[PDB]
């Protein structure tokens, strides 16, 4: 369990990040979520972690594009937690097309939430958790960060990016109580993919994955969010520096 | 939890494999432990397993450098225990030499029990995870099952086929219930281990030196944390973790 | 043999992207130079190079950490030398500090220089090698483009991000002609990595204890803008001394 | 180029070690051949060879599933030839089946040849290339050296035992003047290859063709084929000297395979 332990999860308020923040607040730990949306729903959904598990759970609503709203939303945590044990760096954005028509707005826009968030977000915990001489840091990268699919350019130059960072982090943490590492995820089943379903839809579920993802099986928020917690636990504590793939077989191949 | 799941555990005797079945029991399953050492030691671990957790806990003396030995090891745990939810295949040797001066006994030896024993181990499972829609193959492998030390070309070469063996074994099962996955540990602090720890400073100030060279964390990794990798590799989280290594192994793969 | 064939080679003014324009140079493409430095020094080279090798070797001085000047040598180096077969994406740099410690205008430029310039060179260059139906991208990234060492944050997020890149260029031009792979170098005694001891720098990542030469690098080129490289796409190529083996 | 050099390259009596040879062959090296298949033709290529490159080529017919065998090439090439400065280890044998179905027979012959072969041969040369100061060890894995496909375990887990041997062998003799490397194509259009593309041919129930298109989709993004001649180039570019310090490391020659 994570009982007195904080956990900064950005992006949750929706999705796999929302899986993740929910399954560390089952686990005891309190919670800082973050993302955009409606008002109301945000302000439902963090009510209703905070009373159904029994922990501590705020909002924070920083833009995440920007270099000092990530820091500050890490300095804010502190502030408003008393410490930072867990930063899960979840946020990210995508945009398909060919390199020659990438538009130079959108490279740069995937850079920045998908690696530089990253970066901000990291340089902000570390001396925290330095102090504390306990961290865990947890960047949700893809399978997209160990290989490649075509038209997905800015995407797997930030994942790919966002794994080799994770290994610096790790590298400069080493032995302090703190480890740092990336979930690589392969398809979850997000309402954006949903809609990309819609000869029946379990059949087109079924040939959407059949190209990437050998088990015919979408991951879940669920299931990211119990890997989240097992990197948290005891039992990682000599894991560090590495990827932890939850892609159906995405990457066996 | 694995409450009324069966695990069996190659080389849980002692040390790794013992930590991993332990982890197990501990969650609830049932337990089919296998190796050599004391007999009289290994019945007194048996036991305990058994009343400390109020599993069902069975010892199998299977030679694994035989493939009808381990494909029986399998076949047994099915018909005493009624199924066969995790196997790990964790029974390991190794032998230090330059390539020219390894000898090919030993060359056979590492291939037999750290690879093929995996291959027989899987191959008699199979079967019965496909018919019961569920099933965990978990490989220790190593942190050289992804890159190399010198002088171990043997381990080195049947860790790395481990891992690829996992990989199809993940393929060929994909979307039926069934995950197969190698745990990658750097230095965990064994016996042996300590006898080269063992030896002009402190103790512990040698231990690091040891660690030095491959681990920076400067940590040895446990059983009880590799007991857990395995739990959670086991847990229904992990139904979409299948093909891939998890490093276990204080920052060796990250430089 | 690449006689007829164009190569742009970024930061060829020293160093590895020197070498490795004169390795090409030396098989009869036409080149590119790029980079920073003394404008006459510059030209012993443009002239030196063109004279040795009976090609052309042009200069274009752009400052590759903006977006548009990137696209503009390759655009204008089409316009000068009639076509573009080869880019070699070369130019980079460094800076180590803890990544807490690690100034955000840093971190930027390594980004900016280290990987979107190779974005920047492959979006310009691909139309006119779809076109030509032929094309090397051959991207220079680093072992820490694999793996990793502390207080190199920036420097190994850019790298892994080429790789990756990389990538995605070979699948995206599978099969048109064109290939893209990385050639991931281990330690090159350059003049800052210059400034005995040698054995011992390289001791703690080179198990050869001996640095790869630009001329090495240089021949790894040649090899992946040959024909037998045509299937050789979306790749690296460590040229490391063991590092990556271990 | 390799002149006054000695290659000794397994399983060069066909396809790709038959690729891998002629390459060499052609920068200078003195060849020794290896592998099975008919005699007449075999006697044609090694006459061949020699006479077209005015280089020295003899065939050692010994089967690498014995160990004492793949030293004995080694050090027969070593008494035949005057030295060794270049180890292509390349034969090698596939069988396709579930796990649970694979035969102990087939899977204990594929690790015999495709990866216990590439340890005898290589602790046979190291001792002379040490002595020389030079050598060139070339292993042929595969793209499934890196990556896996259904029903291939054997061959995958020995392939992937190469990739790490090769690595192990790397190490041992780094800085000495040899390296080590392996080579992982994707699918070359070899007879090892052509019986699966008559097998997924007769699946499908589909002409030989269409079953190559198909074949190559699944893998391949080029859906090109790699081809021995760019085999062999790779090997003389890893024999050469700008490969000086490449070592310990995979290339893959596999139009795409391991990038997706
Ligand atoms: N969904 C998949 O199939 C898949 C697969 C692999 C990896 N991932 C990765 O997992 C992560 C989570 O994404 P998801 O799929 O749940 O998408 P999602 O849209 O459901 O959630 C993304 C979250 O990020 C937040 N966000 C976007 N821009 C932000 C900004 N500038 N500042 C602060 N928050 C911002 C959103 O508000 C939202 O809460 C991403 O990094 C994604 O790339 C997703
Ligand atoms: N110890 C480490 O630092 C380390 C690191 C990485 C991986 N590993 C791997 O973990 C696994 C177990 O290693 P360990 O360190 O706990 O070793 P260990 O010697 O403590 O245990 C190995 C087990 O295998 C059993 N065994 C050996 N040969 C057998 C055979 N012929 N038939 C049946 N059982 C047999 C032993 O009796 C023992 O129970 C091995 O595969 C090893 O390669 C160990
Ligand atoms: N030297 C090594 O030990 C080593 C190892 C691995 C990879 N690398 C990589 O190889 C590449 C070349 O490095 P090097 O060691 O030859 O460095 P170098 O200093 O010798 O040369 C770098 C070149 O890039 C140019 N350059 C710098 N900023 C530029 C800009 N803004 N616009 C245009 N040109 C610019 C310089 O003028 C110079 O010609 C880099 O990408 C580096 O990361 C170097
Ligand atoms: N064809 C492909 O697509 C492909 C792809 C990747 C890797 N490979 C590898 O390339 C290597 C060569 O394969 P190929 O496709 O050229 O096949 P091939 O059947 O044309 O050649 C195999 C060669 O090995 C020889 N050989 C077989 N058993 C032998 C034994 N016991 N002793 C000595 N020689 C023996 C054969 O006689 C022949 O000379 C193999 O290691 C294969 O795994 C092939
Ligand atoms: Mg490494
Ligand atoms: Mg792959």
């Amino acid at each position: 369990m994570l009982k007195g332990k904080v956990a900064v999860v950005t992006g949750s308020t929706s999705g796999i990040g929302l899986g993740i923040a929910t399954a560390l607040a089952a686990q005891g730990a309190d919670i800082v979520l973050n993302g955009f949306g409606d008002a109301a729903e945000i302000e439902k959904v963090r009510a209703g972690l905070a009373a159904q598990h029994g922990v501590k759970v705020l909002y924070d609503g920083a833009d995440l594009s920007k270099g000092e709203a990530v820091r500050g939303l890490v300095d804010n945590a502190v502030r408003q937690m008393g410490r930072i044990d867990i930063l899960v760096n979840n946020a990210g954005i995508q945009h398909t097309a060919l390199i020659e028509d990438f538009p130079t707005e959108k490279w740069d826009a995937i850079l920045a939430l998908n690696l530089s968030a990253v970066f901000h977000g990291t340089a902000a915990a570390l001396p925290h958790m330095k102090k504390q001489g306990f961290g865990r840091i947890i960047n949700i990268a893809s399978a997209h960060g160990l290989v490649a699919s075509a038209n997905k350019s800015a995407y797997v130059a930030a994942k790919h990016g966002v794994v080799g960072f994770t290994k610096v982090t790790a590298l400069e943490t080493a032995g302090q109580g703190i480890t740092a590492n990336a979930i690589c995820p392969g398809w979850v089943r997000t309402p954006l993919v949903e809609k990309q379903i819609s000869v029946d839809q379990e059949t087109a579920a079924r040939e959407l994955l059949s190209e990437k993802q050998p088990s015919l099986q979408f991951v879940t928020p669920e299931q990211l969010g119990g890997t989240a917690v097992f990197l948290a636990s005891d039992a990682a504590a000599q894991i560090t520096g590495t990827t932890v793939s939850v892609d159906g077989g995405w990457t066996a191949r």
